[PDB]
C-alpha cells in the first residue's frame, strides 16, 4: 500500500444486478432495486445461471465504521414474492439472521404486500434446503410473534418473526409507541444473542416502513448508548441509509414519523430516571 489510495467517495450508486433480465420476476417495482455494493448476494446458487445469486435486499448500518463492536446491523428487504420466498430463507439462513421484522400484512387494500414464507401453526414446510416449522404464535395488539425453527442434519436455529399489522402502508401510525414497544421486544430478543447476525427488516418494496423503522431504531440505539442529550441528525441519518438502499424513508408522513417516534422515546426514556434527580 501507500498514500496511493483511490479515494472512492460514494464508491457505489450502482444497480445493474437487479436489472439483469432474469431478475424481472424477482423484483416488485421497476425503479426500486438494490445497490450492487450493498446488495445481499445469495450463496449456494450456480455461477452458471443468470441472476442466480439475486435478491432485492441490502445490508445497513450507521456508517461502514465506528463505535461498540460493529454497531447494530439490519437487512432492508423486499416483501417475499411467491417466486422468491425460497431464497429469502437462503439469505435469512446464510446471514445467520435470527430476528425478523415484517412491517406489512401480506395484503393491504386488496393490493398484495408480501407473500407468506412461514408454515401455519404447529405445521412445517420447507423452502428449499431449509425446513421451517411455525412452533406457535404470540399475538399482541400491535403484533404477532411466530416462532419458526429452521433446519439446515437437524440443527434447529430458532428465528423470531415479528410482524407488525397495525402500521398501514397507506400511512404512518397515529400517536403511536407500539412500534417503540414493538421495537423494544425486537431489540431485547436480539440483545439476547450476540452470535445473531443481521436483523432482517422488510415491508414489501422495502424502502418505506422498512427504512423508517430502521432509522428510528438507529436513532434509539444511538441515544441509548450515547445519551438523550447528544445530537440527532435525522436528515443525515436518512441519506446515510439511502446511500445504502435508496428511497428508504419513502413518503412525507414517514420522515415526520421518525420525529414523533424519537421525541417520545426521548421523553419516555428520560422520565425513566426516577433512578435519579440530577438536581445537584
Amino acid at each position: 500500500f501507500e498514500s496511493l489510495q483511490k479515494q472512492e467517495v460514494k464508491n457505489l450508486h450502482q444497480r445493474l444486478e437487479g436489472q439483469r433480465p432474469e431478475n424481472k420476476g424477482k423484483n416488485r417495482y421497476k425503479n426500486i432495486l438494490p445497490f450492487d455494493h450493498s446488495r445481499v448476494i445469495l450463496q449456494g446458487r450456480d455461477s452458471n445461471i443468470p441472476g442466480s445469486d439475486y435478491i432485492n435486499a441490502n445490508y445497513i448500518k450507521n456508517q461502514l465504521l465506528g463505535p461498540d463492536e460493529n454497531a447494530k446491523t439490519y437487512i432492508a428487504s423486499q416483501g417475499c414474492l411467491e417466486a422468491t420466498v425460497n431464497d429469502f430463507w437462503q439469505m435469512a439462513w446464510q446471514e445467520n439472521s435470527r430476528v425478523i421484522v415484517m412491517t406489512t400484512r401480506e395484503v393491504e387494500k386488496g393490493r398484495n404486500k408480501c407473500v407468506p414464507y412461514w408454515p401455519e401453526v404447529g405445521m412445517q414446510r420447507a423452502y428449499g434446503p431449509y425446513s421451517v416449522t411455525n412452533c406457535g404464535e404470540h399475538d399482541t395488539t400491535e403484533y404477532k410473534l411466530r416462532t419458526l425453527q429452521v433446519s439446515p442434519g437437524d440443527l434447529i436455529r430458532e428465528i423470531w418473526h415479528y410482524q407488525y399489522l397495525s402500521w398501514p402502508d397507506h400511512g404512518v401510525p397515529s400517536e403511536p409507541g407500539g412500534v417503540l414497544s414493538f421495537l423494544d421486544q425486537i431489540n431485547q430478543r436480539q440483545e439476547s444473542l450476540p452470535h445473531a447476525g443481521p436483523i432482517i427488516v422488510h415491508c414489501s418494496a422495502g424502502i418505506g416502513r422498512t427504512g423508517t423503522i430502521i432509522v428510528i431504531d438507529m436513532l434509539m440505539e444511538n441515544i441509548s448508548t450515547k445519551g438523550l442529550d447528544c445530537d440527532i441528525d435525522i436528515q443525515k441519518t436518512i441519506q446515510m441509509v439511502r446511500a445504502q438502499r435508496s428511497g428508504m424513508v419513502q413518503t412525507e408522513a414517514q420522515y415526520k414519523f421518525i420525529y414523533v417516534a424519537i421525541a417520545q422515546f426521548i421523553e419516555t426514556t428520560k422520565k425513566k430516571l426516577e433512578v435519579l434527580q440530577s438536581q445537584k
